[PDB]
């Protein structure tokens, strides 16, 4: 089996994508934020503290003759930004871009804190990282490419995200439309349940290309790029009157400025991200100041290619007996 199925980010700075996702019987169709840095499928429900929902749309287990309470189970997960979510556990058919799993864990949000309330275009999450991750409790439950792996063409998905467009999940199969020359496949490590990989080196704007070993997440859930401080500072001083401002929680540019590129390495092959797509806009409305898009990871703990990065390749996520990653231009 095969599925397909659009991804579309949820405002004009492409802070995050959203997928279709049919869930029950019948179908209830939540837009969810595909997450390849965690593990778990958690939807604001009907059972939500109904103050913290603004807008989501619910998925009802009771209206759902598919729909089955996992006796006992609990989850609760946090994320990058300090928000948060937790609640109990059903079992149901989930299904995406035509790819149906049967008895998939739909964890049901209870509680969710106020970013989560306060955007209402994202009505849950679906995590694609290693299922070693997964929050449930007493029993840990398994990721929706887990639970399809067995019945997929090849035990592969793949992200294609858009520049400020539409983009695609493919589960089972490699659009070999989708890309232009080459797929380099480059290791992973899980242990730490992440698809974690180690990047070759850098360049920035038409600069020489910088071999080092920069070892970071494959990480569709997070908007920005963060990488070693040194590397973020050569980025940002190629960039008239760009700064590190602790107030604002980052680098900062002015927004008259033209950015350059930022290259980083893949084996031997070389994923370049344009200049446009590290402008993050206006620090708040009206203001000069643009907020950056390649960040310093100091003090997270991991480098993280996130959307950046990402959307400036089409990326294979290979879930073979050995988990591999591959990269191509597109
Ligand atoms: N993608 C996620 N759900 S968490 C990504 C992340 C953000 C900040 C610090 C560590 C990580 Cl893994």
């Amino acid at each position: 089996s095969t599925g397909s199925a659009t991804t579309t980010p949820i405002d004009s700075l492409d802070d995050a994508y959203i997928t279709p996702v049919q869930i029950g019987t019948p179908a209830q169709t939540l837009n969810l934020d595909f997450d390849t840095g965690s593990s778990d499928l958690w939807v604001f429900s009907s059972e939500t503290t109904a103050s913290e929902v603004d807008g989501q749309t619910i998925y009802t287990p009771s209206k759902s003759t598919t729909a089955k309470l996992l006796s006992g189970a609990t989850w609760s997960i946090s994320y990058g930004d300090g928000s948060s979510s937790s609640g109990d556990v059903y079992t149901d058919t989930v299904s995406v871009g035509g790819l149906t799993v049967t008895g998939q864990a739909v964890e049901s949000a209870k509680k969710v804190s106020s970013s989560f309330t306060e955007d209402s275009t994202i009505d849950g999450l679906l995590g694609l990282a290693f299922s070693t991750l997964n929050t449930v409790s007493p029993t840990q439950q398994k990721t929706f490419f887990d639970n399809a792996k067995a019945s997929l063409d090849s035990p592969v998905f793949t992200a294609d995200l858009g520049y400020h467009a539409p983009g695609t999940y493919n589960f089972g199969f490699i659009d070999t439309t989708a890309y232009t020359g080459s797929i380099t496949y480059t290791a992973v490590s899980t242990k730490q349940g992440f698809w974690e990989w180690t990047s070759t080196g850098y360049a920035v704007g038409s600069g020489t290309f910088k071999s080092t070993s920069i070892d970071g997440i494959a990480d569709t859930g997070t908007t920005l790029l963060y990488l070693p401080a040194t590397v973020v500072s050569a980025y940002w001083a190629q960039v008239s009157g760009a700064k590190s401002s602790s107030s604002v929680g980052g680098y900062v540019f002015p927004c008259s400025a033209t950015l350059p590129s930022f290259t980083f390495g893949v084996g031997s092959a070389r994923i370049v991200i344009p200049g446009d797509y590290i402008d993050f806009g206006p620090i708040s409305t009206g203001s000069s100041s643009c907020f950056g898009g390649i960040q310093s990871s100091a003090g997270i703990g991991i480098n993280i290619f996130g959307d950046v990065a990402l959307k400036a390749a089409f990326v294979v996520f290979n879930g073979a007996t050995t988990p591999t990653l591959g990269f191509a231009s597109k």
